[PDB]
């Protein structure tokens, strides 16, 4: 029962914020918006990607708000060569990483 109690919980808060546009830093300078609907991918398989992140099925067992921008920065960067094109690697790194040390404290 956990573990769909903790996937529901990832799935709904991913729903809820599913167009909210993040903000990346962009490969020029500057940011670009990013939301999880560009991704292309439906809500499960963005969910079972999400659980890979540390710290995510913590917090969502927890029920604590889940860092969404981080968690767009992953699945992203791994499955979408547009926000690859579009976002500067080495900065999305350190961005993920605040935001889990920020989320995690």
């Amino acid at each position: 029962a956990d573990d769909e109690s903790v996937e529901a919980e990832i799935a709904h808060q991913i729903a809820e914020s599913f167009s909210k546009k993040y903000k990346f830093p962009s490969r020029s300078s500057g940011i670009f918006l990013w939301n999880f609907e560009q991704l292309k991918m439906n809500l499960d398989e963005i969910v079972r990607e999400v659980k890979e992140i540390p710290g995510v099925i913590k917090m969502a067992k927890d029920g604590m708000k889940l860092p969404l921008r981080c968690m767009l920065g992953g699945v992203a960067s791994t499955h979408s060569r547009r926000f690859q094109i579009l976002v500067n690697p080495e900065k999305l790194g350190k961005v993920m990483q605040e935001d889990l040390d920020k989320y995690l404290t």
